[PDB]
């Protein structure tokens, strides 16, 4: 459980979908090994003879009885399997976006002469930045959430005005001054990466507090009671044995 | 197709999953109702005599066989069902932050005086505000997809994502207007993200690459796995009895 970044937590969820698949799709090929063996046992049957023949055909029975209670019972744990499969890849996806979008920033702005900087082209704005990933993105529980990031108290601080006693200097580099004759825009990432833990058997997938991020408390909540259907499904389908 | 905001398209997503789900519920109680089918012919054909023994076993072998095929047909599809399925409740769930996402914004800043404006508790800060849903998100209390894109600020004097200049002191730019003065200096803000719309076509051709998130790349593959998820409920949907 190396989750450190919502990419690492979305690659889990991965994980944790291809057993489920697995366990389903090995439920799914218990059943044809059943039901294969019964029309195949039956099909002998008919050629044997004597009391090796009524052996035969008990087998070919309890083979398709076993086949019989295999498909019950895959049919019975299929909707709460799609439900808790659904939620899982939401959470997925949404851990996907959070991920990409804690590289978002505010854009540091250049130093302007200050008669020059209420007005114009050389306006003092706040400019948004998006740093999308290079090329495919994403390439005790723990889940991520986008937190605003506080700005800061003082000059040289993330997300302040900064000022200088001369033009065109640049706040990623230079350090502010309680100056007027010159501003401009010290920024710093727009959001933060806040954790979030769901620690999980008895017989329940815990309980994320809300809060005010995205996604907030409420929403991975009810994600998670689905995961939890999808868990006890899974426990469902392994149960069927032939 | 009505998708007007990106919470909707997660709800169209949603429906087209349980159309899926539908159609794999439907085609595993086909195999349910072959199967025992078979079984119940074979334990009465058990309990006949003469050739209407022979009339049941042949059909209950019919009824063995497509049982046979029936699941073979479905754990066939299961790989390529699930892979698209995946893929497509990833978007949805992609979809539900970037609406909820769609109202962050850059909080104004009240007008101060400029020599308590550069420095101490007094500074310009430049907020950022996050806006959650108060309950669940997005449950009250060719595509059409949505992504975020990276607002533009102004280019004059009161416009948005600009530093607002006042000749008084303790002026909210909600209600003030800015004026090119340097006396007073405070924050207009605004939208931090803008909505920007992508497509595809049902014949999935991949969307142009974007400068935004989710990034082109991104959308286009899971996109590509829809797909599968299509062909898969198509096979679903030929098997019968």
């Amino acid at each position: 459980a190396q989750i450190n970044t919502p990419c690492d937590a979305s690659h889990y969820a991965a994980a944790v979908a291809d057993n489920a698949v697995s366990a389903f799709e090995q439920a799914l090929g218990r059943a044809q090994d059943a039901t294969v063996a019964a029309n195949k046992l039956h099909l002998l049957a008919s050629k044997l003879a004597g009391a090796q023949k009524a052996a035969t055909t008990i087998l070919a029975a309890a083979a398709g009885a076993a086949a019989a209670d295999a498909i019950q019972k895959i049919a019975a744990a299929t909707p709460n399997f799609a439900k808790g499969f659904a939620a899982l890849n939401e959470i997925k996806g949404g851990q996907i976006i959070v991920d990409e979008m804690l590289k978002s920033k505010i854009e540091d702005a250049a130093t302007v002469a200050a008669a020059s900087s209420t007005s114009g082209a050389t306006i003092v704005k706040i400019k948004p930045k998006l740093q999308p990933a290079t090329k495919r993105a994403c390439h005790t529980l723990t889940l991520f959430s986008l937190k605003a990031e506080t700005p800061g108290t003082t000059t040289d601080q993330k997300l302040t005005l900064c000022g200088h006693g001369s033009p065109s200097q640049d706040p990623a580099t230079a350090s502010c001054q309680n100056s007027q004759a010159n501003l401009g825009i010290k920024g710093g990432s727009f959001i933060v990466k806040h954790q979030m833990q769901t620690t999980r058997t008895t017989g329940s997938y815990s309980a994320i507090a809300s809060e005010d991020t995205v996604p907030n408390g409420d929403t991975i909540t009810a994600q998670l009671t689905e995961i939890a259907k999808l868990e006890n499904a899974v426990q469902a389908l392994q149960n069927v044995h032939e």
